[PDB]
């Protein structure tokens, strides 16, 4: 009649009822947590899942990942047919002995936008930054008649332009040199390189899986932004994916401001998730919770 499992890695069943709790809240929330697949099927030092059932149906879920020193995200969804209930709370209680175990202090949540502000606002979370999962469904390529820039692949003797960009554009980085080196001997990766003038101004990275291929890290130094480079150095690098046979390409926009994203929509990418973020120490949420 009621059941809690707490494991350290979600089976192929499990992952599959847990998706369609997801898929449930998506329809009635707008939106979910984020959850982090490859984590959650991973056997984890420790475990970070918990699963409630009532009579043979998955009501709730929680999974914890240990990102950080003397904080955790939490990704934790309840069906919208059984809210108020305490299901959360009773997924709450349930993992903090491991929160405990490993000194948190302070949790971060992740959310679907707009449906909790007011009782986070009044329980005294802070929003701290929002998190954008992007798709390009269609197979329709960019058309660009006027190209502006030479887009080659990145080499081990572009080390240290990469490095330059990466200091330039992403602050929130910082030992880039072994990373690169790891990227760029490793098949699964393709960085491309933009030059203007035979002047190297920006990067961007796909990471190429099955079915999927992923772009992330772009990057266009600040004396050369806002000219369309990097428009175009996206747009080059969907088309180079759609020739190379994946069905999805994604990306993720981490920002407070949707501003942002109007370099992704602009070509063809969709809102497929949006979440928020928030924090509170954990004292706290012990005491508003009981
Ligand atoms: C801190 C966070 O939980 S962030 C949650 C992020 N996840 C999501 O938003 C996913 C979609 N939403 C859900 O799945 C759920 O509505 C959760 C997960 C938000 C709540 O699950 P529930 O099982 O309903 O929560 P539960 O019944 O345990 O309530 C715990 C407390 O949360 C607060 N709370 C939960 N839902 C609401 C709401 N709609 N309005 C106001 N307060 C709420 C209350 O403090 C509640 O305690 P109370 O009933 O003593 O006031
Ligand atoms: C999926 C991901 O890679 S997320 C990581 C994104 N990269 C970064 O945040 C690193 C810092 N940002 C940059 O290097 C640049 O701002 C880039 C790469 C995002 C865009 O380079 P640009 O050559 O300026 O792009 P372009 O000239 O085609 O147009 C800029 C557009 O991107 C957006 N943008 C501008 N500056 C930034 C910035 N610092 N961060 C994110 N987006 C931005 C704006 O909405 C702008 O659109 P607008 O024409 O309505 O103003």
């Amino acid at each position: 009649q009621g059941m809690i499992i707490c494991n350290n890695q979600i089976d192929d069943d499990q992952l599959k009822a847990i998706q369609d709790l997801a898929s449930l809240c998506r329809e009635h929330d707008g939106g979910t947590p984020t959850f982090y697949n490859h984590l959650l099927i991973q056997k984890r030092p420790t475990e970070n899942n918990v699963l409630y059932f009532q009579d043979n149906q998955l009501l709730g879920f929680l999974s914890v990942y240990f990102f950080y020193e003397d904080a955790c995200e939490v990704s934790l969804i309840v069906s919208p047919l059984h809210r108020r209930q305490g299901i959360a709370k009773q997924l709450l209680q349930t993992i903090m002995p491991l929160l405990t175990a490993k000194e948190m202090t302070t949790l971060i949540f992740s959310t679907p936008t707009e449906i909790n502000d007011d009782w986070l606002i009044n329980q005294g979370f802070s929003y701290r930054n929002s998190e954008y999962h992007m798709q390009r469904n269609g197979y329709d390529p960019i058309f660009m008649p006027t190209p502006k820039l030479h887009i080659r692949k990145a080499t081990e003797d572009d080390i240290p332009a990469l490095c330059a960009i990466d200091e330039a554009c992403f602050p929130e980085h910082q030992n880039m040199i072994s990373r690169f080196s790891m990227l760029l001997n490793d098949a699964s990766y393709t960085l491309f390189l933009a030059s203007y003038n035979h002047i190297i101004v920006g990067k961007a990275h796909i990471h190429w899986q099955s079915k999927e291929a992923i772009f992330s890290d772009i990057a266009i130094f600040p004396q050369y932004q806002g000219q369309g480079w990097g428009g175009e150095l996206l747009s080059y690098c969907i088309n180079q994916a759609l020739t190379s046979g994946k069905n999805k390409l994604m990306l993720d926009v981490e920002t407070s401001n949707q501003n942002a994203l109007h370099l992704y929509t602009r070509l063809g990418f969709k809102t497929a998730n949006v979440s928020d973020y928030w924090v509170i120490p954990l004292p706290q949420l012990l005491t508003n919770w009981a």
